């Protein structure tokens, strides 16, 4: 019943501002993961993501609207099977979309055939899927995994019940306090990062699989970072990156990705296996961190900028997002890039799933204010948490220059002497 457009109609409708050609799949295969063995991934150049996944979630029309696709658009649906599109072609044609016709012949035709335009996340394999972490576990060979030593991670902060409720089976719980220090809030020593990460069985040749478990943080409550637990897993990968962990990878969206997939999950209190030695300096990634010295010469130079990603409350200096930060304000000169409702969400960098947000979307919000690849930037935030979020969503993307400004708003306002602004700007 749904209309059909063949794949040189599609090829004449490419570039055309009339036309939206969406993904069906997940956004694992989206962002370029072949979960079928394809001989290549990636989406078709210029297509929208929209997992079929989220039919079962009442937020799909908004969803739809949020990513400005509107009825006055032709909807070229398109997935692994002509058929797994049939599902999303009817849910458009009963909320007023009446242009939608499915491209039957992606895979293998538009796949296979390299002359036919594909975009992917260039560091696509550093953000993993639930089945391939599943895989891993299971001893199975998996795409984009040539290591012979892995270990999966489950971070939370000051809460090991974020473990004990349930994790992926094999995995060890880590403390984010064992590789950032509550004093400054910074990445500790290298002396403390060495004896952490060997504590925990982690070496420089060890694939460190990161995932964290979501548990609705709440700002009145005393420690909403127990609750944030998948932003401390990308803050805990940012560390282990720029200690000298060559392999680190994130499941993407966290622990509900792996129970969302039908996995089963353990509540064992697995033993870490420690290991005598990392195996490589610390850090051996300086580029990654930034320091409040470095930071203030990135605010002078037209080739460096620093990327606030904190809550519009923080920026104007209304609250100061933290219940043990005290001053409330912004850094002068910083490029603002809102991250979500408060300072434990990352809506404008996540699906409602938590996956990470369509890569395409983040770098066109980012393109309009400034923040592009051609600059070295440094993201921050309070103390680091959603700056390392955002710098690893750029990260993924390719960038070349992407830091972290660990110190953020906390080491900032804590020289009264520093500069600072208020108010809207
Ligand atoms: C540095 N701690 C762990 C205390 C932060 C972590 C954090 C979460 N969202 C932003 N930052 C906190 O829990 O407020
Ligand atoms: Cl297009
Ligand atoms: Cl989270
Ligand atoms: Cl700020
Ligand atoms: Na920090």
């Amino acid at each position: 019943g749904h209309m059909e457009i063949t794949t040189d109609s599609l090829l004449a409708l490419l570039g055309s501002e009339k036309v939206k050609i969406i993904d069906v799949r997940s956004a694992d295969a989206y962002n370029g993961w072949r979960m079928r063995g394809e001989v290549r991934g990636g989406h078709i150049k210029g297509a929208k993501s929209l997992p079929a996944k989220w039919l079962t979630d009442p937020e799909w029309l908004n969803i739809v609207r949020f990513k400005q696709i509107r009825p006055e658009d032709a909807i070229v649906l398109y997935g692994y099977t002509p058929e797994e599109c049939e599902q999303t072609a009817t849910r458009f044609k009963e909320n007023g979309y009446n242009n939608v016709s499915v491209f039957h012949r992606f895979h293998p035709d538009w796949t296979g055939n390299d002359a036919f335009p594909m975009d992917r996340l260039e560091q696509y394999n550093r953000l993993v899927p639930a089945e391939w972490v599943n895989g891993l576990i299971s001893g199975e060979e998996i795409p984009e995994y040539d290591n012979d030593t892995f270990i999966v991670c489950h971070a939370h902060y000051r809460n090991r019940d974020a473990y004990l409720s349930g994790h992926i089976p094999g995995a060890t719980d880590m403390d984010t306090l064992a590789l950032e220090s509550p004093e400054t809030w910074n990445r500790r020593t290298p002396e403390e990062l060495k004896k952490a990460l060997e504590e925990h069985g982690i070496t420089a040749s060890t694939t460190v699989v990161l995932y964290g478990k979501f548990m609705h943080p709440d700002n009145a409550d005393e420690f909403p970072g127990s609750a944030a637990g998948h932003i401390g897993a990308i803050r805990l990968a940012f560390i282990m990156m720029y200690a000298g962990v060559e392999d680190v990878r994130v499941l993407n969206g966290g622990y509900q990705s792996w129970t969302d997939a039908g996995f089963a999950i353990s509540k064992d209190d697995v033993p870490k296996t420690t290991v005598p030695e990392f195996g490589a300096p610390i850090p051996s990634r300086p580029e990654f961190a930034v320091d409040i010295d470095e930071a203030k010469e990135m605010l002078q130079s037209e080739d460096s900028d620093l990327v606030c990603v904190r809550s519009y409350p923080e920026y104007i200096g209304e609250v100061s997002g933290y219940n043990y930060i005290a001053a409330a304000g912004r850094i002068p000169g910083a490029i603002f890039a809102e991250c979500g409702s408060d300072a434990y969400h990352m809506e404008n960098y996540r699906n409602h799933d938590h996956t990470t947000r369509e890569y395409h979307e983040i770098e066109d919000i980012w393109a309009k204010s400034g923040i592009i690849p051609k600059k070295h930037l440094a993201f921050y935030c309070g103390t680091g948490w959603r700056g390392s979020e955002a710098w690893f969503n750029a990260l993924l993307m390719g960038w070349p220059r992407v830091s972290v400004y660990d110190g953020g708003w906390f080491e900032w306002s804590n020289d009264p002497e520093n500069p600072y602004e208020t108010g809207v700007p």
